């Protein structure tokens, strides 16, 4: 297995035409950098406070019929580094690397 150094980031809720994007991120960087990287890809970094990162598990479709489509996960503010917990377990869709990190709108 490999870390890759890149993250599969899903932001379809923000930009439907680009639901999946690839960003560069190290495990030791906080969500601010990770969010900023992805958000920068959409060219919306100025509006960062309107978005946060959320960990969505692949199997959350059981929990919520919302599926991976609308995104549902744990709120991860810019000051938190989620990769530590993700890569640690590196498995099991819940709190591991089998879960992906997506972008959600902070405000509702």
């Amino acid at each position: 297995s490999m870390f890759g150094g890149s993250l599969k980031v899903y932001g379809g809720e923000i930009v439907p035409t680009r639901p999946y994007v690839s960003i560069l991120a190290e495990i030791n960087e906080n969500a601010d950098r990770i969010l900023g990287a992805a958000l920068e890809k959409y060219g919306l970094e100025h509006s960062k406070d309107d978005f946060i990162l959320v960990e969505v598990s692949n199997d959350d479709d059981r929990k919520s019929m919302s599926d991976l489509r609308e995104i549902d996960g744990r709120p991860i503010p810019p000051t938190e580094c989620p990769l530590f917990e993700m890569t640690a377990r590196s498995g099991n869709g819940e709190n591991g690397f089998d879960s992906f990190l997506a972008i959600k709108r902070k405000p509702h």
